[PDB]
């Protein structure tokens, strides 16, 4: 509603305060950031309409342009609030501004990736890396990446149904997880007793994929760091 | 397709053929059947819009009639392969026509309720009595009984997305069930590793209600031995 506001965190951002976007702007789409050399841009697409799942791209932009439809008057290189630079595979640094490597080079294209639940009445997401690979397109290949989050026993169907308009459930060793314990980044959740590990794919993959393939430029947004975008979570 | 053959299992019930209903007439929506006195007609009415879940009304025959538009020139006295007739609370038979019982009472009501998963590549279901009670309506109430049926892991979600178009998952002593191998209702599955307990809601519950309320009269198919209907499993 009044669509705005919105474009008051982005704003907050330019001053630069870094920080999690973690319920800011309620109710509008949030997404992931993936940007790579042209010469990859067919190679992302490919995959990420090969594996919808893992991958659901809600804007591309134009080569070398880091603007987006999903929120006119933005700017990709400093309306987030923490970037990480990927340098041949690695990880160079985790700036809260990315125009300079923007600048590098000429023809860059960005994808932007990415509560209602809670409305029913149900630190970063525990993620692991499965034994389920995804379609390759070109240069890219690799598994899954997914995100476990603990739902109670009787709203797993209903985060279903909820969330439909889950990649696996339960058994953890099915997709190669033999114990929650260890994530495959970091963190560990409380699983209680009349809870669920219910899997969801996200950004990582994608990520994962052009990593372990050796893309040698690459730009992305800080894990709990999203792009804020002017869409209502409802369209 | 065709929309008939579904009418030539009927005609094989009136010749008097018991037996169960699995996969014939495959494609047409099948039914359970529940058929109270006039007096408990509004009650039952009341108690399944009140439990949509467990209580899923396709039609209501008019006071005395025993046909449905669910199936033009059917016949619910003989077009189902076994009944159970039953009195005061008690089952008094199971007879393979109820021609007999529906002649007793003057304005008997019966109400229809009741494969694509088998399509994407995933004895009687044992069904289990929960811990979960239904919003009562007049002399109605107890708890919602419950059908198990083990799905891989890996297609739970899409068990729930794909019927959208479950009630528990997982967690068996949430519901009040420390011990699959007892079923409520006999039987016993095998429910193998990497296998989930996916519950459901049926007929049972509606049945098993109007059962423990002490109603006089009652006629209901036989396990396994549903109505099937004109209605293509697809509107």
């Amino acid at each position: 509603t009044d669509a705005e506001a919105a474009r008051k965190a982005r704003a907050t951002y330019r001053d630069g305060l870094v920080a999690p976007t973690s319920g800011i702007a309620p109710g509008f789409t949030q997404a992931n950031m993936i940007v790579l050399p042209r010469d990859w841009a067919f190679d992302f697409l490919l995959y990420a309409q090969r594996n919808p799942k893992p991958c659901p791209v809600l804007d591309v932009s134009d080569p070398g342009s880091p603007t987006t439809l999903l929120a006119p008057g933005a700017d990709l290189r400093t309306d987030l609030p923490l970037y990480r630079i990927w340098r041949d595979g690695k990880l160079a640094e985790e700036t809260a501004d990315a125009t300079s490597a923007w600048a590098e080079r000429d023809d860059l294209v960005a994808f932007l990736i990415g509560t209602p639940m809670v409305e029913a009445g149900i630190s970063n997401v525990p993620m692991y890396l499965t034994n389920r690979p995804c379609r390759p397109a070109g240069r890219l290949k690799g598994n899954m990446v997914v995100s476990m989050r603990p739902i109670p026993a009787s709203r797993v169907a209903d985060a279903a149904t909820i969330s439909g308009r889950p990649v696996h459930v339960g058994a953890p060793e099915q997709i190669g997880i033999s114990d929650l314990s260890k994530p495959d980044f970091g963190d560990a959740v409380r699983i209680e007793p009349g809870e669920v590990p219910v899997f969801w794919a996200c950004g990582v993959t994608p990520q994962a994929a052009v990593m372990a393939s050796g893309v040698p430029f690459a730009i992305t947004h800080a894990p709990g760091h999203m792009f804020i975008t002017d869409i209502p979570d409802t369209a």
